[PDB]
């Protein structure tokens, strides 16, 4: 484990995702509202999945070597197995908050799968220049997601209860800022141009992951928007 | 790329799926009917997924070598990753058109997963004679799907609006004819008996894919069956 | 095939899953109740999936070698591909029986995916002591599932029709007893401590699989709880 300088950030990430999972699990014990139960189930699964994948990276299972640039490059593939399941769950939290229609939910989840799937292909591609073709396709899929979150959901939240509109607006802004950083870290990190070393890259993804999952969840599950209007 | 004679058909397929995706995306911009939005989302995702997998084959990522018959045989595995997601989406288009019940939808999607999954196992199997055992199981799963589309959905469409009944009947006939060709191309192509060479096999799958996805989508999204009855 | 002593139990399992699939398929022909159709579709898919994965193990495709303990250990990975899809389908049978809320269904299916996913990682892990870390995480996920089936569903079934309450109680008890045996067989078998040899381990999993899928299905599909109350 300790033979890799980035191990400290993988261990911290593992701990923070595990602690986040347990807090949400305990906090959700005393909840019977069927609407609130939906948000607790979605939001608790997110850091639980991330916990297992951070642990796999810490123990060395989620790491492979990819030859490109005449070098064997360490690629943590477990990140994409994490994101494949956690990013659509996070979008479902937002879509259920605004009572989005089914067709829009399917478009979001499908574009998200394309985003993560093409990012994985780009991470494992051995022809250096082709890695950035996949990065560009994946980034186009992300821009579609961000467009929908702004010019489809925002207008839908305003016609909703005030507390669900204000909570959505906050979580929307958090998501757009944090998610946009991921393609940048990829491009300048060891998967892309190799400007930033792997140990610093790992620290950046850990800060982003914890903020986008645990921080996101703390804002959502403390809001009254997750409960139905009741007397 | 150009070192493979089949590259021209992979490049054409990539272009036609990309163009198809963009047309459906633009055409769906001016749509607010929640029913129509469902069909546009399903139908636009189909060629978008196929685009990415054709590109992976063009660039050489979606290709592996499988030893059988005393030879290293080029097997494009990316086809099955495509079909795993696009064939159930196409069946969902048909099932939603006739307002099929949930139990029937699950049976269709499950049989479809078995069809594609066993076809993938057959494509990667190293014992030559066993490849055709998997082909037979996969073909049995397809025949179940075709039976349901005829002796379960057809009777359901007649009790529906006339425009949804006539549109379903057309898309049903297109699907049964085109899908039935796939097991035949597999059997006589490089995955099976090896009668037809890979470059011709690739041309045939490209014609079938574009027809079953883009051609299918053009018929559906030009129909009024996708809109609810409104004044 | 016959070069492996466990082949006899893989062949028996294949036959019993295939026969089970055909019986459920025939029995479900004469069913039009939309509620009953749901249970028949879920319950017939379970042994059909298991059939294909037992066949892959029989023919040698679903087997790999994992080095640990200074030895190349035969690991049947196809079991986890089976369980990944069949265990959530079995939980869906139970959840639909008691009309569970959506949030609870998602929590069950998500915990089940974590259970199977971490068990697969543990089966393929090359550092011997780490294999049991994954076993423990997977077992914690199972205990969560069992808790929900007892202290969330049981109370919900009592407020239901008497026949659905008594049928659920029976299937609940069958599930908790049979599922609990799996982590024990893993721990003492070739994936874990290696006390029980592989051929005996394979026999035990076959008895458990057939009972948990075909036996489970025979109890459910003979009950009147799967039909709506009708005159
Ligand atoms: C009902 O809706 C509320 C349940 O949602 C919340 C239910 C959760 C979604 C269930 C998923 C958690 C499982 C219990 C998994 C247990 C293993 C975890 C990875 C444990 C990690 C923390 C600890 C080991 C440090
Ligand atoms: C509606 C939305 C959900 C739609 C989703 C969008 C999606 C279509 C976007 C594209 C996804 C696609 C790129 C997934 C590729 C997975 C692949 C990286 C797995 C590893 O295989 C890659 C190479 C080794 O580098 O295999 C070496 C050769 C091996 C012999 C490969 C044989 C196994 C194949 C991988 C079998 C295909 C399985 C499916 C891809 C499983 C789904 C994986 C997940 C990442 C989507
Ligand atoms: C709301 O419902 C309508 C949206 O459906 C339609 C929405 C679509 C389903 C969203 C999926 C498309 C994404 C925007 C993916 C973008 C990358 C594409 C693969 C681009 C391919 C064409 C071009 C690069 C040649
Ligand atoms: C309700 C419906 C959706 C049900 C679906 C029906 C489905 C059950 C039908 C059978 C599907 C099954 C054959 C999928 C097999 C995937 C497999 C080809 C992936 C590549 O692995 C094959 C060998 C190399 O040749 O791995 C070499 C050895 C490696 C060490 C393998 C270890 C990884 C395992 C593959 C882990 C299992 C992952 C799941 C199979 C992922 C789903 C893939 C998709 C193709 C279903
Ligand atoms: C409508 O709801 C009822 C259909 O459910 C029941 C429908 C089933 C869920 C459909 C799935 C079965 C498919 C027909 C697959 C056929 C291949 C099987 C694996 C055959 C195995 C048995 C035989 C080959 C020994
Ligand atoms: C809501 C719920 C459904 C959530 C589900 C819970 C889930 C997150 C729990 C953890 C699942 C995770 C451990 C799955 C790992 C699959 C992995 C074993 C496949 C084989 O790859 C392992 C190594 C060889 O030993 O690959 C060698 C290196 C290769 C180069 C690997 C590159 C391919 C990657 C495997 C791509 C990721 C694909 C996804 C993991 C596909 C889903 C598989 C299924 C088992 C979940
Ligand atoms: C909890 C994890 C989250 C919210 C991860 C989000 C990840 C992304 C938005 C990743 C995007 C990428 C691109 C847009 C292209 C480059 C490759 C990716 C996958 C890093
Ligand atoms: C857009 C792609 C489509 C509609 C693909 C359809 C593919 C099939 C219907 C494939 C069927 C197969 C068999 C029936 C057995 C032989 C292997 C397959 C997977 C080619
Ligand atoms: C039809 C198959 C069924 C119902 C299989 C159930 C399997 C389990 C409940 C497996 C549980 C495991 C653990 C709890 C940890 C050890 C590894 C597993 C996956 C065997
Ligand atoms: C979206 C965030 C990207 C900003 C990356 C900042 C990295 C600064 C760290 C110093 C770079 C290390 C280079 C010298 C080793
Ligand atoms: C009462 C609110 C705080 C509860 C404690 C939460 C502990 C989980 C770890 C959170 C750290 C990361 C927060 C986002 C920066
Ligand atoms: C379902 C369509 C299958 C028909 C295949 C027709 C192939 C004819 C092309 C000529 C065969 C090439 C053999 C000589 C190289
Ligand atoms: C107005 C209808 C035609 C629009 C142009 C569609 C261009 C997408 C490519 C379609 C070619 C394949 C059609 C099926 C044979
Ligand atoms: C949950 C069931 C686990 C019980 C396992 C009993 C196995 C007894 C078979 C004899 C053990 C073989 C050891 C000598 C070869
Ligand atoms: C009339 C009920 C029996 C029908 C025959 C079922 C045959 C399928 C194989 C069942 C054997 C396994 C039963 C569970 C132990
Ligand atoms: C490729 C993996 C995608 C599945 C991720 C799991 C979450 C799915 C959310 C589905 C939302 C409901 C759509 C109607
Ligand atoms: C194995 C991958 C299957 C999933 C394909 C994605 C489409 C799923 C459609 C689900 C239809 C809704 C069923 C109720
Ligand atoms: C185009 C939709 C408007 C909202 C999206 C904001 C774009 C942020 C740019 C992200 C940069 C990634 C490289
Ligand atoms: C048996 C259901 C009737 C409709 C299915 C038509 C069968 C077409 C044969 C396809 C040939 C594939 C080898
Ligand atoms: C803790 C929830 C109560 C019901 C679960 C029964 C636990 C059975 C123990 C299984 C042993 C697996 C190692
Ligand atoms: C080795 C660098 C080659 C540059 C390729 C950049 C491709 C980016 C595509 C974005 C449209
Ligand atoms: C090398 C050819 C061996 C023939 C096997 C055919 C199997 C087909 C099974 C269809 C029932
Ligand atoms: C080689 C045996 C090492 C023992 C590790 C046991 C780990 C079990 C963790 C359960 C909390
Ligand atoms: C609940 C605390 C979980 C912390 C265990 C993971 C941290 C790795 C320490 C080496
Ligand atoms: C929108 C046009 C997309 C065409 C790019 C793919 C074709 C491959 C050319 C080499
Ligand atoms: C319907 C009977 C299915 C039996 C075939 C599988 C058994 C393997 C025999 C070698
Ligand atoms: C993106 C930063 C999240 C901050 C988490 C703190 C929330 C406390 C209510
Ligand atoms: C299967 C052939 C499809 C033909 C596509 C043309 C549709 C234009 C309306
Ligand atoms: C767990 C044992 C199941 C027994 C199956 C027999 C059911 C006949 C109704
Ligand atoms: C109005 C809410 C502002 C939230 C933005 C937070 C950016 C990290
Ligand atoms: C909408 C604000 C985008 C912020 C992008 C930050 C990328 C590091
Ligand atoms: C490929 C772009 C299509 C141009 C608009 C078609 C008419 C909606
Ligand atoms: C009555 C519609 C006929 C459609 C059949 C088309 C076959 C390619
Ligand atoms: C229902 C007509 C079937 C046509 C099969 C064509 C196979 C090449
Ligand atoms: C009251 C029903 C008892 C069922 C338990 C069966 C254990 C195999
Ligand atoms: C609730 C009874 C548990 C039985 C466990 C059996 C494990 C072999």
């Amino acid at each position: 484990i300790t033979g890799r300088p980035e191990w400290i950030w993988l261990a911290l990430g593992t701990a923070l995702m595990g602690l986040g999972t347990l807090y949400f699990l305990v906090k959700g014990m005393g909840v019977s509202d069927p609407d609130a139960k939906k948000f607790y189930a979605i939001t608790t699964l997110v850091p639980a999945i991330a916990f297992t994948m951070y642990l796999s990276m810490l123990l060395g299972y989620g790491l492979t070597m990819v030859p490109f640039g005449g070098e064997q490059n360490p690629i943590y593939w477990a990140r994409y197995a994490d994101w494949l399941f956690t990013t659509p769950l996070l979008l479902l939290d937002l879509a259920l908050l605004v009572d989005a229609d089914q067709g829009t939910i399917l478009a979001l989840v499908g574009a998200d799968g394309i985003m993560i799937g093409t990012g994985l292909v780009g991470a494992l591609t051995k022809v250096y220049s082709y890695r950035f073709v996949w990065w560009a396709i994946s980034t186009a899929a992300m821009l579609y997601i961000l467009y929908v979150l702004f010019f489809g959901f925002t207008s839908k939240a305003e016609s909703m209860r005030p507390e669900v509109a204000s909570t959505f607006k906050v979580l929307r802004n958090v998501t757009v800022v944090l998610w946009s950083a991921y393609p940048v870290v990829w491009l300048i990190g060891s998967e892309g141009a190799g400007i930033v070393p792997l140990n610093i890259e790992t620290l950046l993804f850990m800060v982003l992951d914890v903020s986008a999952k645990v921080g996101f969840g703390l804002i959502l599950l403390r809001s009254r928007a997750i409960f139905g209007e009741a007397e």
